[PDB]
Parts: structure tokens; C-alpha cells; sequence
């Protein structure tokens, strides 16, 4: 009596659409997929100045939803054979064996438990030496491997070792080995000359358009569905990226109802929206938390990571035995909150 897409479509209007009015948001794109069908809703402007609306082709900054990437491409070495969650950096980053951050292996940098690792670099540190030194210089404070603290730098470590344990520069392990295996088409590191008619302008909180070791991804919905339907299928792909994404899928520890999978958050489903929510509490996202062992290993589950740049806002959540997932692109940054609760209204009412 009303077409799926157009069911989709009307959901998420009612939820994500309004977000646009009340935080002036210029431009969103908002997809989903379910049972391997893609839907795409694009919103508004990419470049307001230039009335360049939303589409296929604009490209956002996905912030720390790139952090997936990382995940993948660690899950990807570690089944080449490249590396070892056990190893510590000094294995493979040679000027840091003998020094402090060496009794950090490589699953804590990625799952941010190396005990002082702050949520970002100080704002000096941009040259790849000034990172070099600063891991140099870098002291232990809580005790190794118990307390949860995000960061950055953290996994921008990890994500450091695997692309020397692959022989490649960080950007090339995801645009030539990554991207490719996952069919991503529109995803870069660095934009190209030839796409940045594409790149959409990221408007900060006035509405105004706006190192290497940060490792920050750009991409468009079809990618980011194409990304999800990866996630949701792995059994598509060929074997190491298939147990590339598997291993990102594991969670490792547990902080309350979350789990800390590599990169994603994850959830046992069905999680309740202040379980979502609790994920991006302060207490969670800026504060040390005490670690605790997975007890109940979720059966039936569900990931997300949010992201932001100052200039945009990503969200992406899936639920794999639901066959079913969602992802929300903005050229201006929402509150967290907002993302999850609209993706939670929307997955929520869509039949079955």
C-alpha cells in the first residue's frame, strides 16, 4: 500500500529531516540499507555558496568514524601474517623499542587502554617527527591495559604499525589495499584534484564554510552503504578482508553495556536507546574508565561509531542479524545524541 522506499524515505524524514531546521544544518545525506537494498536520501547543499546540492558524488570527512578504517586495515595485517595484537610498537616502529610506550602491545593502543593517551595530540605536534618524539617522551600514568580513555593518538599508533609492518605509507595501505578490497570507489585519504568539486564545504557553528599520523578518511553515502553492506556480509568478500572485518567485529572488553570491538562500539541488540546513548555520554568519551572482562559474549548485536570533524558529523550503526543499517552524513556537526536517537527512531520503526 506504500513502496518500501517510500516508507524509508517518509522515516527518514520525520526524524533526520528536522535536524536540518533546528541545527541549521546546510547539507545531509542519510542512507540505508536492509536485506541488501540500498535507499539514499540526500538533503540540502554541499557548498551553500555555490547552491551545489547534496548527492551521490559529494564527499564528507568521516572524523573518527575513519577510525574504523584503522580497525580494518589492522585486522587485515594481523591476518596477512603482519603483524601481532601481542606485539608492541618497537617491533615494528624501531625508534620506540627500549622507550616507555614499547610495554603497550598493539591491541591496546587500537582498544585505548595504553593507560595516558589523552583524547587528541597536543595541537603542536604535526610534524611526523614531532609524533616520533612525542611517543619518545611518553610516560605511563593508570596501569597498562585497565583503563578505557579514547583517544586518538591511540589508535593513530596502531594504525602507524600496521602501515609499516605493510611496507607502505598509512594512505596508500587504505587507498590501494583497503578501499579497493572493500569496493570503495569515492574513499580517500586525500581528495583529487579532479573530485574536489565534490568535497563539500564543512560549515562551522556560525555557519561559516571551513599531520600524518592523523589518519582521516573522505567519503560519499554509496561508499559508506557499500562500507556497512561489507560489515553486514562479510562472507561476500575474499578471505583476508573477510577476517579483516570479522576481526573488527570482536569485542574485547567491556566498559557497562558497551563492548569495544576494533573501532566500532558494540552492543547486545536489542540495545536500549540509553545504552546508545551512554556510549557518548562525557563519563565515556572524555573520562578513564575502568575495564572489565566480556561476560555475556552478545549472541545477537549491534555496532555504531559516531564521528565529527569540525565542520561535519558522521554516524554509522548496523545490526547484523537484522540485515540492516544506517548512516547519516552532515556538512555541519549535530550533537551526538541527535544522530542516535534519529538512527534509533528510524531502524527501529522500519518493518521487518
Amino acid at each position: 500500500n506504500t513502496p518500501k522506499d517510500q516508507e524509508i524515505k517518509k522515516l527518514v524524514d520525520q526524524n533526520f529531516k528536522p535536524l536540518l531546521e533546528k541545527y541549521d544544518v546546510p547539507g545531509m545525506a542519510v542512507g540505508v540499507i536492509q536485506n541488501n537494498k540500498k535507499y539514499e536520501m540526500y538533503y540540502g547543499l554541499q557548498s551553500v555558496q555555490d547552491k551545489k546540492a547534496v548527492n551521490s558524488s559529494t564527499i564528507f570527512e568521516l572524523g573518527s568514524v575513519s577510525k574504523l578504517f584503522t580497525a580494518t586495515a589492522g585486522g587485515y595485517a594481523k591476518n596477512k601474517g603482519k603483524i601481532s595484537f601481542d606485539d608492541t610498537p618497537g617491533k615494528y616502529w624501531k625508534e620506540l623499542k627500549n622507550t616507555p610506550i614499547d610495554q603497550v602491545n598493539l591491541l591496546q593502543l587500537a582498544t585505548y587502554t595504553s593507560g595516558n593517551l589523552a583524547l587528541q595530540f597536543p595541537d603542536e605536534v604535526k610534524t611526523d617527527q614531532q609524533v616520533l618524539t612525542f611517543f619518545k617522551d611518553w610516560k605511563p600514568k593508570n596501569s597498562i591495559g585497565e583503563y578505557r580513555q579514547y583517544s586518538n593518538p591511540s589508535i593513530g599508533l596502531f594504525g602507524k604499525v600496521v602501515a609499516l609492518s605493510m611496507n607502505k605509507p598509512f594512505d596508500q595501505v587504505l587507498e590501494k589495499t583497503i578501499f579497493p578490497a572493500l569496493g570503495l570507489k569515492h574513499s580517500y585519504v586525500n581528495v583529487p584534484k579532479t573530485q574536489m568539486q565534490n568535497y563539500a564545504f564543512g560549515y562551522n557553528q556560525e555557519n561559516q564554510p571551513i599531520a600524518a599520523p592523523a589518519y582521516d578518511v573522505k567519503s560519499t553515502l554509496p561508499d559508506m552503504l557499500s562500507f556497512i553492506h561489507a560489515n553486514l556480509n562479510p562472507q561476500k568478500y575474499p578471505a583476508d578482508i573477510q577476517r579483516a572485518i570479522n576481526e573488527t567485529h570482536q569485542g574485547r572488553y567491556q566498559v557497562n553495556t558497551m563492548y569495544q570491538a576494533l573501532g566500532w562500539e558494540e552492543f547486545s541488540y536489542p540495545a536500549t536507546l540509553q545504552t546508545l546513548l551512554d556510549s557518548n555520554s562525557e563519563q565515556i568519551v572524555m573520562k578513564p574508565n575502568k575495564v572489565t572482562a566480556i561476560s555475556k559474549e552478545p549472541s545477537v548485536k549491534m555496532y555504531h561509531k559516531t564521528g565529527s570533524t569540525n565542520g561535519f558529523g558522521t554516524y554509522v550503526v548496523f545490526i547484523p542479524k537484522e540485515n540492516i543499517g544506517l548512516v547519516m552524513l552532515t556538512n555541519k556537526r549535530i550533537p551526538n545524541e541527535e544522530r542516535i536517537k534519529a538512527a534509533y527512531a528510524v531502524l527501529n520503526a522500519i518493518k521487518k
